[PDB]
């Protein structure tokens, strides 16, 4: 009764996709705690903030358009009607399912915003600030660097510090609902246009996705059994009898040439 | 006997709903204790707290609608008499299934209060306290921001911050406990008016219901035996044999049409 | 062994409603520890500790009443000589399965005597007492209304602060104990007018309880599998086969009209 | 072989009488630790013991009167020679098993005798004591309310307060055990004197219990089998087969008029 | 092979003697560390300790009697040559089986010796002592009664007062050994002459025994089967079929004189 | 393959007598730490020690002995040539297995010498020791009881105090070893006269012990079985049928005389 | 397969003399940690460490060889050619099982040395130390006692007292040493003149020793059995049926003459 179940929830789309985000959301969780400083220096801090933030995203989406077989085959069958439109809505299925993670590793490193504040900490608006003043911009640059990596100045520019932390992070925040609601709008506005530029019915849909499916795996199982029955025969001319039988009558001792004969597989 | 009871329960609504509110309850509480921090800022806290209060609420309804598959057939079939009515008490189904999410997630963000507080510290009524008449505006409203994000001042101003910060607490939970008698009042105003132009009798509803879910599954595991069957068909054409049989007899090697031939699948 | 006993548990009432007032007990326990804080203002406490009090008690009323099935077919049978009575008894089944969340609700809300001392801590009775003669009436129930909220005053106000105190959780818990009794009295009488004017002897009801369940699952059942032949010989008209069959020697396939054909369910 | 030993125990009278005790212990320790509070008032305090100590021994002993089964069964043969005897031992037998509750709340909550030091400490014979004498009366009650609920004074008050708390004590431990003694005697000489008014002999006692029990789970038995039997012919005459059979080979369909048909239940 | 083992320990007196002893002293122990406090008083310490060493030994004693079935047909046997002797046989097992718990009951409470000083701390012999001599009897008794209750003097008290506990602790656990010895010689003089009055030899006593137990369980088994048999009859008049035959032919619907006819059980 | 070895260690005597060891340690060791406590006293000293050092000697000894069914049978054949001899030898067989307990007890509460220490820590020979010359004869008692008990006098008493504890522990544990080797030496010595005595040669002693052994249980076991068979006899003639049988066509209602008939027993 | 290995390992004498040794070793640990105390007397310390250097082995070395059931038939054959050798290597081979235990009780109670120190402490060899000079012989026999028992007195004392303990020690292992290389010698030699003097080949040892054992075994099986079938044959004469047997269609009932006829064994 196991197997059935596992069936079960291999088929239903929305455990797939609540695990890849669990995985992404606990992921991003252990590597910010583990492998994350801030640069603190003048002009490397933009970019070591901007890369935390974008390239996983990139590559988890990249990884997650690749890694789909049928992706691939359809990408050969476009590579040097109809099936203009049945390929367009199985790239869709493909994109539906891979775009789940990078989307969850950028909104999850926005609400928790300790990116974003070592990502613009050096654009922060000082205009209407008492100590600001006097310093020189070198000076004003190296002091407005130093507040994310760390605080050691008396309490005035620690209180000018929290100020600003707590601006970015209100930032990070507000930037990473607008883009859950943006991409949620967007991903159902896709699927509307999906089902409306559909030829098919309802129901011809899923018969199409079924045979689909089926299709790939019994022709995989028929032709591992079709090659498994002419290596067999394959053998039997070699030695002489079945690697299934028992008690078997003749056996035909190899000669020097029947090695040679077996060398090449017939492609 | 126990996929037995799984189904049983897959079929009473009560699991499913007391699954859902208590699934939000706990992700509401631990979203809250990870990652909410007051602005306090001058103009950028009431939005700061709206978007907390009311953006996943929404965001939560709108997935527990399209996520139901009936709905999009529904939605086909009405996108480009009797037929309008049971599509009414469909999508009236579909939308007693989906209200759940989020109007218990608005239910728990209202009672923790603690989202509200730092949504309306701003418009809080100060008309009749001893600090607050010689101040300005300006420094009237940056220390009255300052009282939800931190307590600094002396005693004073602790007292009149906790006087405040406890009627923002009694109108949270008042507006709450508003919502839940409103919401549930019509909730059941609708079930009756449901009860009321539904044409079908009390027995017909149940025959309706069981028809429509057993059809939807026993067309889709037909049609998935028919592809399977036809799949099968052209297997043979092509190498001369049964997937599932053994020792067959004949075993045809392809040819480099054939191969061609098998490229297109009829659609 | 097990399903015997789980339905031999399921007909015990005795056990359902022990379930009930159990987990009534537990969540009114929980709800009180985790989201209760007194208001302690001047006019907005009563109702914050009515609302408590009571919205709970009657929603979960309304819940128990509305969740019953049969309710709504009675009903439906009412809405737009014997039948009366009978229908009468069923409704008094029905009220006595539901009654138990909200009478327990109340009574442990009361008997923990939190919720009321909240409640009416502003209608004191301050007569005979050496500090409140001299204030004046404002100042007199901005000071009363601090006593539940928290104490900060030397030990002469801290004295007639639990005075009152105890006094109230005194006429709580008297409160409490009223209602039970009165409530359970109520009960045993209802059940003494049920048993008097029920027009069956003492063993035709049995039979009529055991007909009316055993109907209602019986025609569920049926109408499944009435519905499930004619959808499967609908499958059988479109494909040619029946979908539990194995080794179908005829497959139909299908025309662009048939799919239009199989569009609409007959109602 | 479990179901063997669990019926074997549901038979014996013992364990469901040691069972009962054990819950009324537990639940009254737990009553008593978590919801008891003095009111220490100058005369609503002998009420506060008395309500503790006697309304729920009544309310658990109509719980055990009513809850049984049997005892309504006879009181409708009774409500508008050897059957008044036999209905006599069925009333006795009742009575012995719910009399069982009550009793052993009533002893442990004397034998602990907290609620009755809160239930008399103001008819305290004060008499003979050094500090009593000088003192009117209204504070005389003021201040022998006192001791049970706090002690605040010096020696001498908290050695007379000792005193009078440890008198009572006794007091209410010898009435535990005065009840324990006549309870029990009252019980034996009641099973002697049902014994000496049996008009069955010693053998005729069990077949006549065995009988009882017997029937009522028989007729119950038949009757559901009957009913079940006759709604199934009903349903073959609506859809044209059995609910239980497989292939069935005749299916009619119901017209309009047959559900009007089948809304009836027939009594 | 497990019921097998129960039997034989069931059937073993030893392993049901060790039970009940081992059960009171656990009950003891607990009661003792639980409910129990001198009184400390002029007059009301002595039935203090008197009830706790006698009334619950003599309590258990004629629960041990009264709950024995066997001991009930005896007495109605008895109440309104070789009969006689075996009658005082039956008697004599029963009492051998019953006396076990009071006993044990005694024995551990004047071992444990905690109830003893209690008891008789205002029987102490004071005569030889120096700080006895000048206070009168009232004051006497009252510094007397002080000692168990608690010590708060100087050292020449608390010296007099550990060693006249001492001594009632030697006097107590003295009668208890008295009391084991005395028991254990009277049950074994009594077990003599039970062999030596019986007229039955060595073999025919168990033969007796395993025929009255045997007689008992198969005559009520015998009773119980023949109650249904003729229930079953019944109702098969009543309703036309047999509660557990499947696919019965003729169903007789019952009408509304055979309800009445079934009322009655025919006593 | 469980109640194999089950029944292999019944009869394995060495696992009987080590249990019964086993048991005796550990229940004197909990009686030795939980209610012992010396006296102190100046006559009633002595006989506390020997209450414990024997009394649970005897008393188990005589349990060890009567609790064997098979002695009270041979007493039976004794109280009102070679039976004579064989008498012997199963009376010798059941003192062996009797004697076990009492010795271990004895052992065990001597080489422990709590006990005799404070048995007889009043005739310690005090002759030469330069702080009891003065003191009278009554004070000499009285300050010597005091050592066991307590100690509370300076350096040079506590010294004379460990010294005559030690004395007195090195002469408990010789009086023990003295026991020990004596006991052996007397029971190797009289299994040496029961194999001398013995008219059986090797071989017809295993026979006779397992024809004693086996013919206990079967003549056991077949009178249960005649007395069952004959009861249900008397059942058939009383109300018509076996007990056992299914689908009884004859069932004979009893006549108010028959019930009178299966009053008496037959003996 | 566990019967297998049970009886695998019973047959491995390596097994059970390890398991001995373990035991005897965790025995001896205990009870020296337990129940040893050092006299620290004139002359009654010598006889404290004797005992339990010594006793315990002889006690053990006893149980040992009297426990072995073979040994009593053999001493039964001797009390009142190849016959005497045979019994010879019988009796070695019980020796070589008996022996282990109160030798390695010896050993280990040497090794671990606190049994020596307590034993020979008088014995010292003091003739070359400056504080045994001046003082009598009576006073340095009593300072020699205290070192083992306590040490009180300067560092020079407990110098030489850690001094003359460590040198008994040193004795102690020494002579455990060498009992243990002299015992296995022993064994060794012992072993060898019993492989010299046997008169029976390598083989024949084998046959003669599982002849010996399983002799033992199926006689008692045997003589079982008979002794069953005589007793069954004469239950049958008493009753008139077989205890076995089901539906037995004769019943005889017993005379009073039949009962004493049974009362003899037959012997």
């Amino acid at each position: 009764t196991l197997n059935n179940i596992v069936s079960s929830l291999q088929r239903n789309g929305i455990f797939i996709n609540s695990l890849i985000a669990a995985l992404t959301i606990g992921g991003q969780q252990l590597f910010s705690s583990s492998t994350f400083s801030c640069p603190c220096q003048v002009g490397k801090n933009f970019y070591y903030g901007s890369a935390f933030l974008v390239i996983p995203a990139l590559i988890l989406l990249v990884a997650g358009f690749a890694l789909r077989s049928q992706m691939w085959t359809i990408t050969g069958e476009y590579c040097c009607p109809l099936e203009c439109k049945l390929a367009c809505l199985r790239f869709f299925s493909i994109t539906g399912r891979a775009v789940i993670a990078p989307l969850t590793w950028l909104a999850v490193t926005l609400l928790t915003g300790t990116y974003y504040e070592c990502a613009a900490s050096e654009f922060a608006s000082v205009d209407h600030y008492p100590m600001f003043d006097n310093v020189s911009a070198s000076k004003r640059e190296e002091i407005l660097a130093g507040f994310p990596c760390c605080r050691s100045a008396p309490s005035d520019v620690i209180l000018v510090r929290d100020e600003i932390a707590l601006l970015h992070r209100y930032q990070s925040q507000m930037l990473g609902w607008i883009l859950i609601t943006l991409a949620t709008i967007a991903a159902l506005v896709s699927c509307c246009v999906a089902k409306c530029c559909s030829p098919l019915t309802s129901l011809q849909h899923c018969y199409w996705t079924s045979h689909l499916q089926n299709e790939r795996e019994l022709f995989e199982q028929a032709a591992e059994q079709h090659s498994r029955l002419l290596m067999m025969h394959r053998i039997k001319k070699l030695f002489g009898f079945i690697p299934g039988s028992e008690d078997v009558k003749h056996i035909r001792i190899p000669s020097c040439q029947d090695w040679k004969d077996i060398s090449v597989p017939t492609l």
